[PDB]
DNA sequence: TGAGGTACCTCA
DNA sequence: TGAGGTACCTCA
């Protein structure tokens, strides 16, 4: 039921598995499924192209990006398997530690992207999905 | 007929004779009567009080300020008796040269303040009053 | 967060 | 100029 709001284009990159961690200033004890919602902040087309070029160099020239980075909607989910300090992050993930310098680094696995994305209004930190949205989101994962 | 738009509170200080020069980046050959309009930009109350305190120290503790600094209206007129370079301004007006560091300094005399101020839309540089406004403004000078 | 008030920027 | 589009800031 719990959800995290993330700015595009990073939000869709997370549920695609292209972005593997998300950094925040705060720790969460939450583990397991964490839904990912895009915030309402629309990224400029310049931001999107520049971030895609960067991720092409980190992951490979043939990485398959989403066609669109919709804002203000529920995108999918990840498994939040750990929430590491920056010191722990460098120790455990040397190969990607450069990908977040935040005080706490959310380590994400098993991303799933919803085929039908639903409009939603987010909140700070981890918040709970409304039950109707949650129900439809689970169906749309099949 | 010619008019200059000036930000408040400087605009009303000009037609009161409290402010004696107005600086601009450009020269004008205009001499004689120059109407003064306030721009549409409303000054914060903090700006007004700070500028009044400064002019109190330059002119005297008992200087009589206007009760209000209305925006977007025709305030009065001055006689533009010269348009001096900054070098000329320092040479001719040593006692007030510190009051403008602009490339050109408009030297104003014989300020008159209209008792009824009329709403107006300004333009850059020196512009011409509409004839109906001009007619009423001259009457209101009596 | 998302929303909106506002200061800043630009103007065939 | 004055007007408005927009980025920035703040939020009992």
């Amino acid at each position: 039921s719990w959800c995290l709001s993330v700015h595009q284009p990073w939000a869709s990159l997370l549920v695609r598995g292209i972005k593997r961690v998300e950094g925040r200033s705060w720790y969460t004890p939450h583990r397991g499924r964490l839904w990912i919602a895009a915030t309402a902040k629309k990224p400029s087309p310049q931001e999107v192209s520049e971030l895609q070029a960067t991720y092409r160099l980190l992951r490979g020239k043939d990485v398959e990006f989403p066609n669109d980075y919709p804002s203000g909607c529920l995108l999918g989910c990840v498994d939040l398997i750990d929430c590491l300090s920056q010191k722990q992050f460098k120790e455990q993930f040397p190969d990607i530690s450069q990908e977040s310098d935040s005080p706490f680094v959310f380590i994400c696995k098993n991303p799933q992207e919803m085929v039908v994305k639903f409009p939603i209004k987010g909140n700070p930190k981890i918040w709970k999905l409304d039950s109707k949205i949650h129900q439809g989101a689970k169906k749309g994962l099949m």
